[PDB]
């Protein structure tokens, strides 16, 4: 395997005989990340091939599509139809992860990679952890992620359920896809932008730029009480989510 270039550490590696391409992760967490990656088998999660301990090398499906982040036009987002498709495949990824007791913990556009056909794949399990084992749920105490995408309970609680935090970060991604901007620096009362949302001031950016069907869903996802917040089974039955789009 020869490393043609740096992906953005991750570099593209092309096998000389086969000529097949891939992504190689070189890192000198990692033990957990490798362990969790070898559990995953889904068409919406970056594929794990193997690893070699020379400095550690991880062999991952290469997504020529690049980051979902680059498909978002600033201050504009992207065609509602494309966002819906991406969000559908994102739910598929997370349902799967959650179904095998795994939480990504850092869902964001930088970590949603697109393949040649543009199918979305969830990337980077360096922050991921088990939250269900032997059918026993474990609450999470550690703080992980990025501030704009983090659920508010993560800032306020000593302990919290894993699933609604991932759902919340998926709602922030949906907001970014349809408005081309992040709503708040962090999910806290001190923040003006977050208080404004809690007060339903949707006549402001970013909400101004979102049609009412998807906004109604964001209303159900960006709910401060992680217990009142919509769950993924419910998201599937959401009206916008099942709306035929051009
Ligand atoms: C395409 N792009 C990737 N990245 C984008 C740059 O940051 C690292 C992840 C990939 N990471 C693993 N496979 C990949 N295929």
């Amino acid at each position: 395997w020869d490393l043609v270039q740096t992906l953005g550490e991750v570099q593209l590696a092309v096998n000389r005989v086969t000529e097949e391409a891939v992504a190689v992760k070189i890192v000198d967490n990692i033990k957990k990340e490798i362990c969790i990656n070898k559990m995953l088998n889904h068409e919406n999660v970056v594929k794990f091939y193997g690893h070699r301990r020379e400095i550690q090398y991880l062999f991952l499906e290469y997504c020529s599509g690049g980051e979902l982040f680059d498909r978002i036009e600033p201050d504009i987002g992207m065609p509602e139809p494309d966002a819906q498709r991406f969000f559908h495949q994102l739910m598929a990824g997370v349902v799967y992860l959650h179904g095998i007791g795994i939480t990504h913990r850092d869902i964001k556009p930088e970590n949603l990679l697109l393949d040649e056909r543009d199918n979305l794949k969830i990337s980077d399990f360096g922050l991921a952890t088990v939250f269900r084992y032997n059918n026993r749920e474990r609450l999470l105490n550690k703080m992980c992620g990025t501030l704009p995408y983090v659920a508010p309970e993560l800032l306020k609680r000593r302990e919290f359920h894993a699933e609604p935090v991932d759902v919340w970060s998926c709602g922030i991604v949906l907001t970014a896809m349809l408005a081309g901007e992040l709503p708040w620096d962090q999910p806290s009362d001190s923040c003006q932008e977050y208080s404004d949302w809690k007060e339903k001031k949707t006549y402001l950016n970013p909400w101004k730029k979102i049609d009412s069907a998807p906004l109604a869903l964001l209303h159900k996802i960006l709910v401060e009480n992680p217990s009142a917040r919509i769950t993924i089974p419910d998201i599937k039955k959401d009206r916008w989510y099942n709306k035929p789009l051009k």
